[PDB]
């Protein structure tokens, strides 16, 4: 299909290529998007039910909405404001993505792709080890890259690829967004003066969110 999988993808990078520069299309974000229409991509993380209507979206409304709250962060790049824009994008992202048939190359911006078929030698063996079959299968310098602290000598490697289940691909994909996540919000900070005053409003009807978010959990039961 053509659903958003990846915000930094080669595909996601031609489609707001379109609009000129960066800062063409971050003129553009404000009169397309508005800020309760962002908002509502993040208070995901409150109600799961919130996901499903996100799960079939425009992508152009999908990198708008995403790009508005990137843009919202260049004005602050490090409290949970950065951390909430991850984790209601990643869920947004990785649902979307863990109920996907193929992958093509051009959704992801990371050398992961779908295992159609698994070397008969070895299914058991794997099996009596790992229970299921991986799915998916990616690049292993990739993987090196992505999570450091790993150790390829606990996954399985085929035809100079390694193997992963569901969980791991999203797990480590997890990865490569969150730095992207950041490799962007900075490369904003550059321009963040010729924002409307649109980006800013985004920002404050984030910190307020948390602000209810936090203020409802530390008062709550009783």
């Amino acid at each position: 299909m053509m659903i958003m999988l990846d915000p930094f993808s080669e595909k996601a990078k031609e489609l707001l290529k379109g609009f000129g520069s960066i800062n063409d299309f971050m003129d553009a974000i404000p009169k397309i998007v508005s800020v309760d229409d962002v908002i509502e991509r993040i208070r995901v993380v409150k109600n799961e039910k919130l996901i499903d209507k996100f799960l079939d979206q425009d992508n152009v409304m999908d990198l708008a909405q995403f790009y508005a709250l990137l843009g919202a962060l260049s004005y602050s790049p490090y409290g949970i404001e950065l951390e909430l824009v991850k984790k209601a994008n990643l869920i947004i992202y990785s649902e979307r993505l863990k109920r996907k048939k193929e992958i093509k190359p051009e959704e992801i911006s990371i050398d992961v792709s779908t295992a159609i078929e698994f070397p008969t030698e070895d299914v058991r063996k794997i099996e009596r080890v790992y229970g299921k079959i991986p799915e998916y299968t990616m690049k292993i310098s990739d993987f090196l890259d992505l999570v450091p602290d790993e150790k390829l000598a606990n996954y399985y490697i085929y035809e100079g690829r390694v193997y992963l289940k569901r969980e791991d691909l999203i797990r480590i994909w997890s990865k490569a967004f969150e730095r992207n996540v950041e490799r962007g919000v900075n490369m904003l900070y550059e321009i963040r003066d010729e924002l409307p005053e649109f980006y800013r409003k985004v920002l404050g009807e984030i910190q307020a969110f948390a602000e209810e978010e936090f203020g409802r959990k530390f008062g709550e039961i009783q």
